[PDB]
């Protein structure tokens, strides 16, 4: 739909940004933004 909830810690993020570099890491688990997927 439009949500990027980490699948490691279960963080919550919304796809309403503008500058999304090519290297975002969870500000909690620290894991890469690869385990992130609609949830």
């Amino acid at each position: 739909m439009d949500i990027y909830v980490c699948t490691v810690c279960g963080y919550e993020y919304d796809p309403a940004f503008e500058d999304l570099p090519d290297d975002w890491a969870c500000p909690v688990c620290g894991a890469s933004k690869d385990a992130f997927e609609k949830q």
